């Protein structure tokens, strides 16, 4: 199987890139040209590149040179026919934002912490990017007397009500994806889980522009269901965007190919994505890959990690699809009543006055009898894992 | 020190009940005598019981039976000046709901777990109780394949709706309180996170009848910071009630005494909860204790624990408020400036034209001079760590 | 494929015996007559069965009933050619062992589960069990005041130096495995991984007669590594018997089907236990399931369940091999230089003092060099997967 | 309090010294000068300073370079009256470490990493350092087939025996203790707790020079008790050396200080260390605090944290102390029968013979009776935490 443009695989710049300078460790690797990059991801089927406003433009470039590596840029990206789906901002490297961008305790770098995403907005805008991806990874505290929450996501809301607000002014049709982190690297993180940056985006001025960007490691951190989460976050409506990697349960961030962690549940999440509502997706944005070519690694396995991403992918795709279409399957989809579940609990026009009479829902129901019949879950797990073993 | 019922401790009958049979052994005590458990708790200081339909009338007993249970209840809270500030449902000890009660994937069990609830809103009413809680223990799956996701969450708010309907059309005015657990019984649960129960708090047709009741230990099953989740409730108004207990991280449920799990966080949680804007806690509801007497431990052992939990929160309040007292800390907080988190990044009308204008937020920004300056947070959580040993 | 009694399948019978009664609900299923087990067992192909003490003959029968019962289960056997591979005993559900049997701090309870383990050793002896497993599941604490682990590492000692004496002077010839567990039901058990439980008994009077017996899913509740575990194991030769299972991290004891939780991790386990030196097995022992039908399922549930166990590691195996036959495997293996940690550091004959000589070890060595070059470890383990996935 | 020698408080030149570049960004301090380090140190009571041999001596310093710094070096320590009690080498920071020093899958590597140390045990018998810190941080895999586990051990088994001789031979009288971690920066590290480094250590020709260094934070980061483990160790006389710091449970490795991460089990390690058997110390060697002052801190938070680790330990046994000595504790331990565990199970002379005799043991045993009594642990847990928060 070969990726096509309609796959829509996309990678950051920061990903191939990554020198390999860990925690404990020297980089293993040289800097990655983004001319390069741009060729080279072109070459493996990636549709789209992304990057923080620092991965392309160093930190402190004047003008003149800034000016001169976009110039540079946009003519890789015409050139291969790649697009920039999305872009996010720096927020996390510099130590003027040791304890946060958007809410560092200092007023000061709050303040310039706005400007610096205000900046990357309009050279999206410039690229065509469709959604800016906020991963606020500083934002958090190592100590409970440190920072004051309350004030804390006051202060997060202040600033995206605002970036919002020139999004809208200026015509550029921005969504915005917050990304949860519970941990990594402050030793908590705000907007844990996907679920508290949901109920986060609730409280804006204009929470139909806002979404999240959840990432498969960032919920395996805390032994999350991955695929889980996604459904509710499919629920709400409010996946605009994904970052997909690999991860061994809690300990630090690994970044691992798609697929290369919990494979099961890499399984059930591409399921997921694909075997949508009609016969079609379920999601329909970029597949993006957030992931980090392994230290031990030179170039050629930094290629091959790239390439090993979209393989998982699509080799999970080919098995889900061909799970569904089981007859096996079918019968123990049956047996389980995975669809009586979609069918409501009330019949139409019943209310709780229809139900208080139906004697059957309680007084005469038989819970013993209804209690000793099985689900057959086991046997139906076992098909799965049998599909995705290609054992039938 | 001594609680008051101004403290509003109140506790379930199945904590002291729990007759200690784990996973692995049997019973280790006899059951205790709900009326007895009324007159103990009393006794110790609580200000009010909760129960599970099921803890009060075994499951099963005829009108007659349960009427006569119900009687002599109610005259123990009456002799005793108990008050029950919440009652809850069994949706997970019986067969019958092994797949959940609201979400099971039979259609007669998602009717019949209704029904129950119903009727312990009934009686939840007859005795003056203003929060409904509900713990979807079963609510989940083992298997990937075998819960539609999306489904559920459609079942689970139906079945929420039609209870609001209900209670406010008998005028009961009950708040309903979701408990979000991650794990345990099932692989998986529906709602994990306090951050997942909010967001989907948000989606049901009268939300501002529906908050959570999060507990300690469920949060740090899956390695979160309980207090800073708290603050996040507290942020949304979304903090109905909340159990209070311990755990050591991600393993088994182990209910233990509340702030005999992690200790430092247990502080910081009644920091929060009493130290609230303007000396008044910043949480009114009952301070009730979701925990179990471990298994080792008699009746003698039992009580022990159940004024441990009393103790333990007033020994850390009186702490707590000794910690923010101190002229020191107030010092300390200045120099981390806590508090300048509280000021708006922005002037006064000030918005994106006026914050682009201004050369000190970016252009003329010293990022490294700002960069280099301390926080001075471990002098400032020594301080506080000092206070919790009384050292201070 | 089919399993052969080649492959020396076993299980407990407490595993398809499960009733699922879990921490918060009753037994979803009826009790299962043990010759019924063994016939069930003998038509998947289990080659043996094991049992706790308690499983087969109910706690506190009488001379005669115990008998009874022995004689029916040994012609249930006879008649199918299964055997009794291990013997084990339940220290764990009765009330008088919840602080332990062998480290009950009341020596009376240390004197009891004494006694109550030579019983079972008899018995063992008696139906032709090579190997007594001891699973230590009270040994540990709730609170760390409560219990000196020094003193209980010596009655640890004390009482399997007992046992080891009785079997070589009754001439039974048994093996004893430990098998360690980081918690459940104790809030911390002692010897709480395969590390800790060889460093133990290697400090024991006859340490050639103990090993342990480690299970999956007791090393993946501390997110450790099980397939390298196992291999540290092998490398000491205490791989006295292997319990295996699927888990998903660290959380309750979940006890799935073998393969069902870390499927990465089954799979490299199956190779390494397989793959072995000389072409054949590392390990020689039984492959024994020590996992729980769902408390989703019934009786068809339970038996589809049991041969899920077998078909997981028999399509792995397959598998393995596979992966381990494929001459691009063969050249990436090579690429990883794999095989070259099998040669030794030093030259035949080489000391430090001719090291020291080697100035091509250390004052002419190109550290920088040797840095630049990867080790194409992201290929090879992409290799391994699709051999998994069945897509080569 | 005040720390004297006695108290023999020792730090890591790469502690204080951490400029706080983490895993996603730049440094925040500027580097520390070692004389600097060792006279601040001396003055907040430290009795000795340890460093790895690129801590002190800048990777490829020529030998005027190195020799000039170690003189300074010597200088400081004498004017100071400092000592160095340890010395460990830097097998884990230069690229060519990438996939380990001793057990790295490149011959050259492995044979460059043994010299590296070998010049380091040198320096450190010259400075008079006993132990020598082994903390295999690159051992171990991101992938299971990328490692062969047993020609790793025999690899790592062959790198110590020569270190064992060389030092042996040269009298330096050193003692070897094995730093176990279970991931970060690999995946999975070889000898991931410390009961794997001691049953590893029993293997080595010459056991007894070999032992462990234990981290605080490395066995919470597999959620395992520490005071626990360090009790095991002390039983096996393996406690070399010990690193002492913070942690919250499975994360990454975050080194707080000492008591920040889990207060309660910090209390019971200070119990464990300092309340031995004999009213003194169980353990003699230095109290070693391998942490990182936060990244959010300039150098006057570096010195307070320092302090902090020293003022912890202290405070910790002073409430420790005060423990032991409080009557009612003492009522409390007789009440749940701690110390009866430390009277054999077995009378003096009693073998399994007069064991079956004992009827008392078995046959007229009342296991109901003994399982209903209590222990009283919970009550003894309260009393251990009211002396830890100073309320009693
Ligand atoms: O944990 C690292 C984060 O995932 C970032 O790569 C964001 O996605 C972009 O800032
Ligand atoms: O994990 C168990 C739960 O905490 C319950 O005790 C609920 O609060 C009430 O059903
Ligand atoms: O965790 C429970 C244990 O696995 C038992 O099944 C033992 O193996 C036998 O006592
Ligand atoms: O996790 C990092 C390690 O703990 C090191 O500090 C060692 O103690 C010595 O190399
Ligand atoms: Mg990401
Ligand atoms: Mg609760
Ligand atoms: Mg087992
Ligand atoms: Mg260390």
């Amino acid at each position: 199987v070969q990726a096509t443009r309609e796959d829509k695989f996309s990678f950051g710049l920061w990903t191939v890139g990554w020198q390999a300078r860990d925690a404990f460790g020297d980089a293993t690797r040289t800097a990655l040209d983004p001319v390069e990059a741009v060729h080279k991801l072109a070459e493996i089927g990636a549709y789209g590149i992304t990057f923080h406003d620092d991965d392309l433009v160093p930190f402190g470039s004047d003008a003149q040179t800034r000016d001169g590596i976009i110039a540079g840029f946009k003519k890789a990206l015409d050139e291969t026919g790649l697009i920039v789906p999305m872009v996010t901002t720096n927020l996390f490297t510099h130590p003027v934002f040791k304890d946060g961008g958007f809410t560092s305790n200092d007023r000061s770098v709050r303040r310039y912490a706005i400007r610096k995403v205000l900046r990357q907005m309009d050279l999206g805008a410039e690229l065509g990017a469709k959604t800016l991806v906020l991963w606020g990874g500083r934002e958090g505290a190592e100590y409970d007397s440190a920072k004051d929450v309350s004030a804390a996501l006051d202060r997060y809301r202040e600033a995206l009500n605002l970036l919002a607000q020139y999004s809208e002014d200026r015509g550029y049709g921005l969504r915005f994806a917050i990304e949860p982190k519970p941990n990594e690297p402050r030793g908590d993180i705000l907007l844990p889980t996907a679920g508290h940056a949901i109920a986060f985006v609730q409280e804006l001025e204009r929470p139909e522009l806002f979404g999240i960007n959840p990432e498969t490691g960032n919920e395996q951190m805390s032994n999350l269901n991955f695929t889980q989460g996604i459904a509710q976050a499919l629920w709400h409506k409010k996946l605009f965007h994904i970052d997909l990697n690999g991860q061994h349960g809690p300990k630090f961030d690994q970044d691992l190919v798609f697929g290369h962690g919990d494979l099961l549940n890499a399984f059930s999440l591409v399921d997921l994505l694909e075997n949508g509502p009609d016969g079609a997706p379920a999601y329909d944005g970029p597949r993006h890959f957030d992931y980090k070519p392994s230290r031990t690694e030179d170039y050629d396995g930094v290629w091959e990690s790239a390439k090993a991403n979209i393989r998982m992918y699509l080799l999970l795709k080919e098995r889900a699809k061909a799970f569904r279409a089981d007859p096996e399957v079918q019968e123990a989809l049956a047996a389980s009543k995975v669809a009586e579940l979609k069918t409501p609990t009330l019949n139409p026009g019943e209310g709780y006055a229809e139900l208080l009479a139906d004697r059957s829902a309680f007084e005469d129901y038989d819970a013993d009898a209804v209690g000793a019949k099985g689900f057959g879950f086991v046997k139906l797990n076992q098909l799965a894992i049998e599909h995705l073993l290609g054992a039938r």
